[PDB]
């Protein structure tokens, strides 16, 4: 973490989860599940997929509830 410099190092303002993708690393063989973080605050064009880790677990539950 940053010692203390004006302006946050990142915006954790997630709106919702668009879609989830399951990828498999081609180095060791570990399952890598990616979660498309939907943060309106940021421009769509900048749509990224933060690893399940970075993506809070709670938010994951909500998304699931929607899809049976």
């Amino acid at each position: 973490g940053s010692s203390g410099s004006s302006g946050n190092p990142d915006y954790v303002e997630v709106d919702r989860i668009l879609e989830v993708a399951h990828t498999k690393d081609a180095e060791t063989g570990e399952e890598v599940t990616h979660y498309l973080v939907k943060w309106c605050s940021l421009p769509y064009e900048e749509s990224t997929w933060e690893l399940e880790e970075d993506v809070d677990p709670a938010k994951v539950k909500e998304f699931e509830s929607l899809q049976v």
